[PDB]
């Protein structure tokens, strides 16, 4: 029987748990044995005892690690469990080197396997592993809900003998998966709701669900002639939004910038900015990040850790990620890791201690 | 012949509305009125002076504000350093809640002021447009709902994905008067499972409209023995929600408690409480005021001036409320009060110093 080991989770303001009480008892169920950090799951809202009643064994950090060939995490271990990890183990988790480098350099030096879950390739097989999606699917729901709390208006059209209030104007700004939930949850709420992206299969996307394509002159490289034109076009579409939510990002780079001062300086007093890039340096030029800033009315919000903000269900979600990857680690409840399998071969980092990423290298 | 109406920027703690917006400064011009705006009056609501002057109101010091003006639109009652200021015959025309506001309302009488409390306006068919207390809760009903989601660590609509399939948020609102009904359709909206309590077969209908479910208790005054098999049922309800909205408030007097010790011990780590009649006590035992507290898991809100969240829509509904009732206060232009209208006989509170309403009589001794 192979054993699965669950930590509470340290980085500032992280609030999730790599597996959940309803996963950790299928995993029980099937043959594996759990061991469950004292309190990880407290983040998540999830007791030790529903461990417990799970069938997991909650113990002391310390004693985590002890005959665990399986670690599950949400961010990367910190050293204290790297340090305590057997020789063969497998840690799987995000470990994303660009803001944990010493961390990668500490197992690395410390010789583990590890699978990183932003690595899971974008196959159709993998869908039900993909943790940057369900993660993504998180932060697009939360960047609207932060939307109407922050706007000064009403989402949706309202009629009363007071008379007639008009739904609010929001653009989604990059439609991948965090931008096409911002599009449903601001469509739900009943706002007129508008997508930007240079993609002509992500604005389909965007109209299936009710939204409004952007569609600038040149049509889904340009000229720096051409980009005068694009970017006057979007500047005057953008004038007219009272939310604007921006999603756009690019792995281990500065966050393009999509709204610049001579957009931000035409938008009215009241209007939002949810910029969900404001970890890479933000959409927009005003973004500070982890900070609420308003100039000029216009309110600019930097959100850092939102699926902590939804510690529940991302946690939930991230666990059926993990549990679903786990058919191809684990087999009648034994340790037995299909390294021939694409999907493991692609998102391994590191087996028995040699890295086998590129970049990361 | 013509009357100038005064609006003043507000200066209560969190108080972020306006009496009046541009829009409806223009209509008060247009129909022959003057309008004088305190500088920065509108900046709360994202008013900068100039969209005051362009509607064609004088922008003034606050100083210089009541000179000339019958007519003061407020939203909070007017700061001693207003009431001073007063010319005599001249109407305030604002929300005043006297309980709260008692040295206020003192300094209006001794000023001998005529004062229309916004919240006296007369729930009649007449007065719908009128209605600030109606306009405001359905403010704090959306608010409500969306600060609910923004609080609850789970989603609230039904998702399926290739990770598996989340039910629904369940969501329970009490009290279902104008706030409540918001909170139910914003709640809807959203995607939750929503229920809703109301001791009012009509409050459920209205409910069952917006496709919320009524919580239907075993108890179609009551006695001892029947409130405590009430009680029991309404606790097992509660205790399956993941969000409890609450929004039942009596006038001038503490609100009643929805949630007891009782009901907040059998709700599940990482559920809801948003009490929206903190202002006065609290619908739920945990609620402190002003601020967002958790004990064994739960999450308890007790907002305070959600409407100046809202700043620029609670601030167009409200003026248009005033807007509204200024037909019986302003004639072709001029000042030209209804006396006789049951509208303001009603919603009067004082006039040249006279209290008329009686709760603020007992007050005032």
């Amino acid at each position: 029987m192979v054993t699965v080991a669950v930590p509470k989770e340290r980085a500032p303001g992280e609030r999730r748990v790599a597996l959940v009480p309803e996963v950790v008892a299928r995993l029980v169920k099937g043959g594996a044995r759990v061991r469950v950090e004292r309190g990880a799951g407290e983040g998540a809202y999830h007791p030790d005892e529903a461990y417990q009643e799970a069938g997991a064994e909650v113990v002391e950090r310390g004693e985590l690690l002890k005959g665990a060939h399986l670690l599950f995490t949400v961010q990367p271990p910190p050293e204290d469990l790297i340090q305590a990890l057997e020789p063969g183990a497998i840690v799987v988790g995000f470990v994303q080197p660009h803001k944990n480098l010493e961390l990668v350099r500490a197992l690395q030096a410390k010789k583990a396997t590890v699978i990183a879950m932003e690595l899971i390739p974008r196959i159709t097989r993998a869908q039900s592993m993909d943790a940057l999606s369900s993660q993504a699917t998180v932060a697009g729901y939360l960047a609207a809900i932060h939307a109407a709390r922050l706007s000064p208006r009403f989402f949706p059209m309202l009629t009363t003998a007071a008379g007639t209030i008009r739904p609010a104007k929001v653009m989604v700004m990059g439609v991948g998966v965090a931008g096409l939930m911002a599009i449903a949850t601001a469509k739900r709420l009943g706002a007129q709701v508008f997508a930007y992206d240079v993609r002509k299969a992500a604005l389909e996307q965007a109209l299936s669900l009710g939204a409004k394509p952007i569609e600038l002159p040149i049509s889904a490289e340009l000229t720096e002639e051409e980009k005068r034109i694009q970017h006057e076009a979007l500047r005057d579409h953008v004038a007219g939004m009272d939310v604007l939510i921006t999603t756009a990002q690019v792995p281990g780079r500065r966050a393009p910038i999509l709204l610049t001062e001579d957009m931000v300086e035409r938008l009215k007093p009241g209007t939002v900015v949810v910029d969900l890039a404001a970890e890479s340096g933000g959409n927009c030029v005003l973004t500070k990040p982890g900070e609420v800033v308003e100039v000029r009315g216009v309110r600019v919000y930097g959100p850092l850790n939102l699926p902590s903000e939804l510690s529940v269900h991302a946690s939930e979600m991230y666990a059926k990620n993990l549990y679903n990857l786990s058919s191809l680690l684990i087999e009648k409840g034994a340790f037995a890791p299909k390294w021939e399998d694409e999907i493991v071969r692609a998102a391994l980092l590191m087996k028995e201690g040699e890295v086998l990423h590129g970049p990361t290298k």
